[PDB]
């Protein structure tokens, strides 16, 4: 663990350790409204000896939500609630950047206002649910709808809402934003070719389907600048629906051209839930060449994985998911091999402070 506990910069800011909280969906906002609230910042506040808190996807607009109760970014009472949270999280000194969302086709109408959700094609993710308000406390699972193709003047709307989301998350005392262009969602809908059928500029060819990613990420520097923007990549993973046929060449590209960008940090979502696929090193050791900023993984790492990989030139951060939900004081027990409290499934999502505040530091 030594080189796990050594600092690092990010941008302008010196982060702590290399411990990342990596984002985490609660759909703990208040309603109406879907406001980040005291509950979350109690949350996020209770995690902050990590090096660095992403937070759980916030929906840059109302049709780019995919799950009952998942905290917004678009209005101004979504702004304050967020404040509370990046006040309690800095109050113990920590560096905490909003993880700006569109779920793209992985929703349902009932959670877009009824709306058709909008894709990169007409394509349907396969074997998909979300979960939506059936008015019952806990989330109702539903499969997901079929969406409609963007249209011209639909990226350009899309563009804008990042690039507000972007300065709305400055508003809020955010450090950074991270875009979320991993996991099946919206961008990763253009990026991954099984997923994209279009025939104008955003698909077929590698750059069309990098297109729409190339679009974002400027519209988001230009707003905030390079030090303050991260993105998320999902290379290999494919349980939302989104496979690309010739992964290692859209990846290795898309790294490429996010350091041309001179974005802050990539983060590669290594593992979704049980979908862990084979990551050859080979492949790690070429994203390190082709982006050369601040790198980081996440995916069913431990203490021992996540120093190895940072000493064999891999990743300069890990972040740790399931692990921080049930362990507020995780960097203290990775450090001293105190052993990890187990999450509980059922309250991973929706309701109240249990199963969220109530996961004790350790105590031998
Ligand atoms: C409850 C839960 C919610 C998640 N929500 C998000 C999210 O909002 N955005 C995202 O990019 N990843 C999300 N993830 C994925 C995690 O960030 C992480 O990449 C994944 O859980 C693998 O790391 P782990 O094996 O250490 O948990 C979620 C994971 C879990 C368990
Ligand atoms: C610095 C010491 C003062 C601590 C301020 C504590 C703020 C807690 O705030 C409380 O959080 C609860 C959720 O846990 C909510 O149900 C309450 O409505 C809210 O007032
Ligand atoms: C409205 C938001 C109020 C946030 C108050 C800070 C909440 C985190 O409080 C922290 O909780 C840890 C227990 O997990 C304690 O061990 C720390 O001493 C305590 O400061």
């Amino acid at each position: 663990x030594q080189s796990l506990f050594q600092p690092i910069t990010l941008g302008a800011l010196t982060l702590k350790n290399r411990i990342v909280m990596p984002p985490l969906t609660r759909s703990r906002a208040s309603q109406p409204g879907d406001v980040a609230n005291h509950m979350m910042a109690i949350y996020y506040a209770q995690r902050a000896s990590a090096g660095l808190i992403v937070s759980e996807g916030t929906q840059i607009s109302p049709t780019a939500k995919g799950y009952a109760w998942t905290p917004g970014i678009y209005t101004p009472e979504q702004i304050a609630g967020w404040r509370i949270v990046t006040e309690a999280v800095h109050a113990k000194g920590c560096a905490i950047f909003a993880q700006l969302w569109h779920v793209g086709r992985v929703t349902h109408p009932d959670n877009i206002d009824g709306q058709q959700p909008i894709s990169s094609s007409t394509l349907k993710a396969e074997n998909v649910k979300v979960f939506v308000d059936n008015g019952s406390d806990e989330p109702g699972f539903v499969d997901v709808a079929v969406p409609r193709a963007m249209t011209k003047a639909d990226i350009a709307q899309v563009i804008a809402d990042y690039r507000q989301a972007a300065l709305n998350a400055m508003e809020a005392g955010f450090d950074g934003i991270e875009l979320h262009a991993a996991n099946g969602y919206l961008i990763n809908q253009f990026i991954d070719s099984e997923a994209n059928n279009r025939s104008d500029e955003y698909g077929g060819s590698l750059e069309n389907r990098l297109r729409f990613l190339d679009e974002v990420v400027a519209a988001l520097v230009d707003a905030i600048g390079a030090e303050r923007v991260g993105v998320r990549l999902a290379p290999l993973t494919t349980l939302n629906g989104t496979v690309d046929a010739d992964p290692i060449l859209t990846y290795t590209a898309a790294a490429a051209l996010l350091n041309k960008h001179r974005i802050v940090y990539l983060h590669i979502a290594e593992v979704d839930w049980d979908d862990a696929p084979d990551t050859p090193v080979s492949f790690k050791r070429a994203l390190r060449e082709a982006y050369q900023g601040v790198l980081i993984y996440a995916g069913r790492y431990n203490a021992e994985k996540a120093e190895q990989a940072i000493n064999d030139g891999l990743a300069d951060m890990i972040g740790f998911g399931r692990p921080f939900i049930a362990n507020p004081d995780l960097p203290e027990r990775l450090r001293h091999g105190y052993p990890l409290a187990e999450h509980v499934p059922a309250t991973l999502f929706g309701g109240g402070e249990k199963g969220l505040t109530d996961y004790p530091t350790y105590q031998a």
